[PDB]
Formats: C-alpha cells, sequence, structure tokens
C-alpha cells in the first residue's frame, strides 16, 4: 500500500492497473505480479518491465528478440529500470527497486514484453 | 491502409510488427506478407496464421507434425481463422478474411507455423 | 585425428559433412562441433546427436517437444548414443563416446534436434 | 535383362550391385529400384541418382540440401542424366533413360543422395 502494488496479468491480456504513482519518500518499490488464468508462459506469458517513455519502444523490440528463455528481455538491457521474470498462469514473481532511479517530472512506462502485449499491457508510472 | 496490413518476415526469424489492429468497419482485413532476406524456404519459410491464443499451441504443433509439403499446417484445420502461404526468399503473399469472424471480446494471436519459428514469429490481433 | 572429427554447423542449417567414420581400432570417438555464421541460439542453435537410424526420428521428435531450456533433448533419453551441448554461433562444444558403444551391423545418424534444422542436418556415421 | 537391371537399396544402406555396364546397342536402359526392410523414407531413403563421375559431389551437395520433398535433388540438375524418386521400405520405383545421353569412354556413378548414403551407396555405370 505505502511501497508497493500488487498486479495481475490475466489470459486476456491485460494488467488490471494502467497507473501506478511512486510515492517519492519510499526508498524501494515493490510490484507483485501475479498471473490468473491457464494459459502457459509461451502463448500468454506476462512480466512487468519499467522503462522511461522514450526507451519503451526500444525494449520492447530488442526483448520480443531475446526469446523466452530470456524473459523477452535483453539481456543487461541499460533502458530498463526494473522487471519481474516472465511468467505464466499460477506462477508469480515481486521485483523491488531504489526509487532513487526515478526523478520527478520524468514520463515513465510500465509494460509487458512478450510479443504482441505490450499494445494492449502498458500504463504510467509516475513519482510524487 | 485502413484495412489491411504490410507485414514482413526475414532471415532473423522475426516478424516486423508483433500487433494488428483490425478496425471493425472493415468487412474485411487483408494481410501482405512478404519475406526480406535470401535464405532457401526450407531453411527459413514463413507463414502468417491466425487463431486464437487458446488455440495457438495446437496448431503450431499440429502444424509441424503436418510438414513442409502441406506447408506446416494441418489440412482444413478448424483453429485457423486464417492464414498466408508458406513463403521463401522474395516472394509474397496476401491473405484476405471476414472480420465477422473476429469478435470484440476474444483474444487472437498471429504466427508463423515453421518448425520453432514462433518462438519470436507471433503477436497479437485485435478488433477495435 | 584417427579418433575424432570436426564438424561444422552453419546459418544455413547445413552440416559440413554428412558422413562420419569411426574406427574400430579407436577405443572411444570424438566430434568437435562449432558454428561459423552469426545467428543467434534461438534461431539457428546446432547440436550433434548420435542414435541408431531407427530411433532418429523419435529422439527428433521427442527433442523438439522438450524446448530450447533443455537444449532440444528429451531428459535421460535412452536412444542417445551421445550427443553436444545446443550451441549459436561463434561458440563450440565436444563430445566423447565409447567406441564399444557401436555395434557392427548396426545402422547410425547423426543429427541436430533444434526444430526443423533435421530435414537437411542429418548424416550417417559407420563403424570399420 | 539386356537393357535393364533390378537394384535393391536395403536397412543398412547398401545397394545390392557396385556396377553397372549398359550395352550400347540398347535404345534406352530401365533401372528397378526396391527397397528391402523396415525403415521408412525419412531415415532410410534410396534414390537411384546417374551423373558423370565428375559431376557426383556437386549433385549429391546440392542434393542434400534440396530436402526430403524434392528427393533430395535439385530441381532441374542439368548435371543428373537420370534418377528414380526416393523411396522407402517396401516401395518401388523405376527410371529410363535415352542410352544417347551416355558416352562411350565417359566416367559415370549412381549413387543414392540421401544425405550421408552416397558414401555408402554409390557404384559404377560403364557404356559398351
Ligand atoms: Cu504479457
Ligand atoms: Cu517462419
Ligand atoms: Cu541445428
Ligand atoms: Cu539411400
Amino acid at each position: 500500500a505505502e511501497c508497493s502494488v500488487d498486479i495481475q496479468g490475466n489470459d486476456q491480456m491485460q494488467f488490471n492497473t494502467n497507473a501506478i504513482c511512486v510515492d517519492k519518500s519510499c526508498k524501494q518499490f515493490t510490484v507483485n505480479l501475479s498471473h490468473p488464468g491457464n494459459l502457459p508462459k509461451n502463448v500468454m506469458g506476462h512480466n512487468w518491465v519499467l522503462s522511461t517513455a522514450a526507451d519503451m519502444q526500444g525494449v520492447v523490440t530488442d526483448g520480443m528478440a531475446s526469446g523466452l528463455d530470456k524473459d523477452y528481455l535483453k539481456p543487461d538491457d541499460s533502458r530498463v529500470i526494473a522487471h519481474t521474470k516472465l511468467i505464466g498462469s499460477g506462477e508469480k514473481d515481486s521485483v523491488t527497486f531504489d526509487v532513487s532511479k526515478l526523478k520527478e517530472g520524468e514520463q515513465y512506462m510500465f509494460f509487458c514484453t512478450f510479443p504482441g502485449h505490450s499494445a494492449l499491457m502498458k500504463g504510467t508510472l509516475t513519482l510524487k
């Protein structure tokens, strides 16, 4: 509640939120991702990935090419501020990151990088 | 155009887009597939195949079992909403299908069924 | 040199030889596999896998089902006499196996089990 | 028997002849190929392919690369004087060719172009 959000990615290619605001007074912020539904990771895998709005396209593009065994993320992608693993239905993953990595006024996007998902599974993140 | 999309599958085993939007005010939608590159068709052949997300795995698995002879598609597969032929380098093929075949509340995936290709060659199709 | 062979699998989905001879007077035989080219493992990965001709199809079918994370080989597959790891471009791997595992009168095939690859990446191994 | 020969290719990668002599008084010559054994075409396919000795390596190499659905022969290969289709166990095929295509004094080879078989399955053909 204070410094975390719980997010679900389902079999209908939806996150159950499209907007996050991180309280600047949190030292760290945590996203707890889960995957209701029944489809497997190779058909309906979801991650939660954070970048600047400007970097989203390249993160998604390079991620899609990286393949499932790399969680559809380019390894060591410096544009990725934080991310969960790619999960299938019934799996879960959390990611915690340092709030100092964000700056007020900058535009951030969160999204899933499974091929074709970012067009449907994305939202804004703000720091206040 | 308003009722079609151009898509490329290349010799890096990628499509050049992974998300398609079909405008519900179209009667029909056309996918124009092309194949930049130069590898033989029996090495890097591509098609564009559409099914629901729930059906994708079966279409791909049965498709590979069907062999090159059958363009890696199970003949008269009822799960396949639309598909192009399998093409090699420098070739083109288009498929047109009725938008009435889609519903606003369903999840669709497009993909190549050549063995192993769907690892990267897959994406979403959404009716809006 | 008398008890080993160097073999390459390339970006054209070919091995650079399709017939290997194993000298009966060798106690052990070594295959040194390399991968000229530049495609990544998840597009054009190769291994070198040995079975009887009669087991080849079953090994290839089950290997495909096993996934890239298993190097496209069924775990503990009793039909695989010997195998390298799966490698991408610029990588190499060797396997050594006891020549006593080969029997006179039997027919052997080597092949890559990456999806679709065995179509062209297959060959014979003969004990002399 | 004066203008034909029956040849078997078995599960042991052997033809049952290593040498053919075509009587030049024949207008045409026929090879009747059969495949004793149990193994199917995809792991133990055999064809009977005729070229000059000088052309054999290129025919075999390009044949390999062409795949099972092309009977492991390059389409319209001008170096191929005559060929059967590729057969598996229990199957049969015959080819007839004009004897005028052959020159007395020239060296010819017959062989199977299934990957790795030509090293084991080849012989000479002479016109007299
Ligand atoms: Cu997703
Ligand atoms: Cu493809
Ligand atoms: Cu391979
Ligand atoms: Cu053969």
